[PDB]
């Protein structure tokens, strides 16, 4: 499968680290660190992974998240990714995301961004 | 904390079942059954949600995925989730989510839906 | 079509105001008044649906863009509401929206709201 | 303003034709010709634009609207980009879009895409 193809340590496009780690059951564990925003240092990441995709060249669903909250700082918030691994000599994992922060039900309307990401294995 | 206020099971709009246990240390770990798409029974998801939150009235930022294979169907995508808790008489986990199906690159611009999900202790 | 049916007024679930009128040829024309937000009174809108939809009882796709511009104030941003209008007693527009705000490029990763309106014949 | 600066032809990533009139009220107008998907040749577009943007070094938000219907072709869908423009040698639109296509009530959670592409002033 692409169990041994996803685990490692990814980079996206701002310098951010994912390193994460396939289990056989779907599993994906691993740390995140954010080059950008009320972030510091490494954070938790757990997520999902389609561990029998097809074999028709299509990419492999995943999905994981972060919340930002770790030993040094609190950011009460969480990102969540969804997307796919592309396999091969230039192998990505393409994502698009989404940050809600806690906010009074007032501000609600305006608690959740939007973005994406591209994972390479080289810097 | 809302270790408490958010174990436990939960329904949204569509009828779907969100069974999660919150861990001390931010851990989310339960099962999904999505009352509609390509999905039947029970699936395996993961997720983190903060577990120092704010005292101002604000929710709990959270977030979870669910990849969509189980021992009965496989639908080679992946679902996250990200929103915030909040608690009280009428107890809420609000979200919007990202599914992502596996796809070939020519189509990949075509990978990923967007919807909004709004969780509620009773069906 | 769907031309006298979209062509009015409409609310949505924060207490804003949608007042638009379809054209013959596609064409969405009105203001836009946003009870929250970095916003007072009426908004120049613009947008396109389809006016030749199915007839199958699928909704009819549509959108807009307001610029949050007005004599008034400028939130230096724009939102673009995306969804289906569906006929009947009860009417609704069903809308995702992105609000996107100018940003310096070291922050144009958190440039983008993600959210949902459903808009409504009656208050 | 950037007036000048947004009016005339733009491409994105996928191939695509984007060919827009920037107005000194802040509308948009022009053609929209996708490479990809159910369409064909130009398509009608609307949205608008922050015509007074600040002069910090921020973007110019602005949003348009493609209704996937021409004399061609209808694919039952609309299209709204929303983003900023990043003047300057390497001058750049960068958005997001939701794609949403008409539904039955039943389906309708699975209505709405989302991407992001980048227009650049070269091909
Ligand atoms: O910045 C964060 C956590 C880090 C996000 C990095 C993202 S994840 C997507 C993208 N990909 C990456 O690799 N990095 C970035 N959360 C914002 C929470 N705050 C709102 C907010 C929104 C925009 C900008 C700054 N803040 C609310 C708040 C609560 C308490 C204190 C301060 N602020
Ligand atoms: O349907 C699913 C899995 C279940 C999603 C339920 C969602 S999660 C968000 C929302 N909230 C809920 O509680 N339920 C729904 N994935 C679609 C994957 N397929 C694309 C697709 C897109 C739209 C409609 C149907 N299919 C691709 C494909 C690969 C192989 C075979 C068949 N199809
Ligand atoms: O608030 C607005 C315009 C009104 C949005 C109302 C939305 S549209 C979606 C939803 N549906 C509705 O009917 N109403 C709401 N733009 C924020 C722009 N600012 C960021 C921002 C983000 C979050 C909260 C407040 N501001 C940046 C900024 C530039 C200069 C000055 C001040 N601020
Ligand atoms: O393909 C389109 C219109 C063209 C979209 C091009 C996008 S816009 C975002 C991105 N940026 C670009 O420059 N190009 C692409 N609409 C899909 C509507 N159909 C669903 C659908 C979803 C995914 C793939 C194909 N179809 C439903 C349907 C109704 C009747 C017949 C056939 N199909
Ligand atoms: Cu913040
Ligand atoms: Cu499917
Ligand atoms: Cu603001
Ligand atoms: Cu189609």
């Amino acid at each position: 499968r692409d169990e041994a193809g996803i685990t490692g340590t990814w980079y996206n496009q701002l310098g951010s680290t994912f390193i994460v780690t396939a289990g056989a059951d779907g599993a994906l564990t691993g740390t995140y660190e954010s080059a950008v925003g009320n972030a510091e240092s490494r954070y938790v990441l757990t997520g999902r992974y389609d561990s029998a995709p097809a074999t028709d060249g299509s990419g492999t669903a995943l999905g994981w998240t972060v919340a930002w909250k770790n030993n040094y700082r609190n950011a009460h918030s969480a990102t969540t990714w969804s997307g796919q691994y592309v396999g091969g000599a230039q192998a990505r994992i393409n994502t698009q995301w989404l940050l809600t922060y806690g906010t009074t039900e007032a501000n609600a309307w305006a608690s959740t961004l939007v973005g994406h990401d591209t994972f390479t294995k080289v810097k």
